[PDB]
């Protein structure tokens, strides 16, 4: 019968309820925490300190190979894979085990995608470097642990697995938007642009993001971009679903909510980074003085019963994929920015012009314009990685540190304060922030290490 789709279907849902739901403690709940974590080890959030990921601020956590969150990184992601392995090696002949193994395979990409951008430097540094051991049988009593596979052996898995799913999500039609957190095609696609710009493909890059966008449009609106908790979201190509009776994820947004009252809301955001908003900018408005003199971003907000769906794949970043993939490939300039273009007069802005401008500087442009976009969404440090710059953070002016602004508080009410950016703006060892750093990468687990004579 039919049932034997039913098993897959079961391992698949178990993958991604471990992946999300699945918590050692309450700053490393689900892969929302490493969202988190790689966006405030990055450039562009300020830590307001307080439980939770201040640690990565100051890079005082997930390099270290004992630390506990380098510990759940590791068994988070290679658990969500054991639960594909298995999904993927049910025998079988039908249409919705095909669609079920097709949406593991999905799942099995983006695991690898996350370890190999996490535990080695990019692919483009050295492509034959060490990375990870890599399992596709499921895990028994007579596995053995493996040694590492290299960064260009998993990229290669990844294709193969984004590759075998694109043929078997060929008739997977989405039934609702409930069903929003089950890959398909455009989740394929957006996994494969997601690769081929890490492998330096860019006209492939380019291809796969346009075609991954298909149906989806932009947010237009100041309204509408406020929030960024429900799947419904026109937008969103790829998201996790949220509700009263699992909800343990949403514990993430105690530290992003900026006006949340009675949390942490400890990501708050870099002025420097305001300061690249042009004027008319539908994100402007979310940019708001508060609290100790922190400016807050007001992108992310609970809804009304505690809970808000988490976001994995967006149209706007599809776009900037594009943009960069078609600079990149010598595409004339006025054509590689049309896709940035579409995204910035959705968002209230003018063409971008490019006379005058180098490749370079074009690229620079649609990079600021990630850090922009995709703020608090977890692209910082794989950003940071994938170009092979360093974490850049700068104080504010003494000048801007002397000046008074008005701050929201907890309770509409306002008060004057003096302005809070960056304060932590060297590495812990004295040293300025420097490219392809060690303290970029997720350290292997002690754990892993200890049990495994291959590594």
């Amino acid at each position: 019968q039919v049932a034997v789709a039913g098993n897959a279907e079961r391992l698949f849902n178990g993958a991604w309820y471990n992946l999300f739901e699945y918590g050692t403690t309450y700053a490393n709940i689900g892969y929302r925490a490493l969202q988190c974590q790689d966006d405030m080890m990055a450039s562009d959030v300020v830590s307001r300190p307080k439980y939770g990921f201040n640690s990565s601020y100051q890079f005082n956590d997930v390099a270290i190979p004992s630390d506990g969150r380098t510990s759940f990184a590791w068994y988070l992601i290679y658990k969500t894979i054991d639960n594909c392995n298995t999904a993927i090696s049910i025998k079988g002949d039908s249409e919705e085990l095909r669609q079920a193994q097709g949406q593991a395979l999905a799942l099995r990409a983006f695991c690898y995608l996350h370890l190999v951008q996490h535990y080695q430097f990019t692919y483009l540094k050295d492509k034959d470097a060490p990375c990870v051991p890599i399992y596709t049988e499921p895990t028994t009593s007579g596995t053995k642990p493996k040694g590492k596979s290299t960064v260009a052996q998993v990229y290669q898995q990844i294709f193969d697995d984004l590759n075998l799913a694109q043929d078997y999500l060929t008739n997977y039609v989405r039934k609702g938007d409930g069903q929003k957190f089950k890959p398909n095609t455009d989740v394929v696609n957006g996994l494969m642009a997601r690769a081929y710009l890490l492998t330096g493909q860019w006209g492939e890059a380019a291809k796969a993001a346009e075609a991954a966008r298909k149906g989806y449009s932009l947010m237009t609106t100041t309204a509408e971009y406020e929030g960024f908790n429900n799947i419904s979201n026109k937008e969103w190509i790829w998201g996790s679903p949220q509700t009263l009776s699992q909800s343990d994820a949403s514990y993430n947004f105690y530290y992003l909510d900026a006006t949340y009252v009675g949390a942490y809301s400890s990501f708050m955001a870099d002025p420097h980074l305001m300061d690249t908003f042009v004027k008319g900018d539908i994100r402007l408005p979310l940019f708001q003085w508060m609290r100790e003199g922190y400016l807050g971003y007001k992108k992310f907000h609970m809804r009304s019963d505690d809970t808000a769906d988490l976001v994995l794949m967006r149209s706007a970043e599809m776009y900037l994929i594009e943009a960069e993939a078609k600079v990149r490939d010598g595409v004339a300039l006025d054509q590689a920015v049309a896709p940035l273009n579409t995204l910035r007069t959705a968002r209230g802005v003018g063409n971008y012009d490019v006379t005058g401008k180098t490749k370079e500087q074009v690229i620079d442009e649609i990079l600021m314009e990630r850090r922009r976009e995709l703020w608090g969404e977890g692209f910082g440090i794989t950003d940071v990685l994938r170009n092979q710059k360093a974490v850049e953070r700068m104080a504010l002016s003494e000048d801007m540190q002397k000046t008074e602004v008005d701050c929201w508080q907890e309770g509409g009410s306002f008060a004057k304060r003096n302005p809070l950016g960056h304060w932590f703006l060297n590495f812990p060892d004295g040293k300025a922030f420097s490219a392809n750093s060690s303290y970029y990468l997720y350290a292997i687990p002690e754990k892993e290490i200890n049990a495994n004579p291959n590594l």
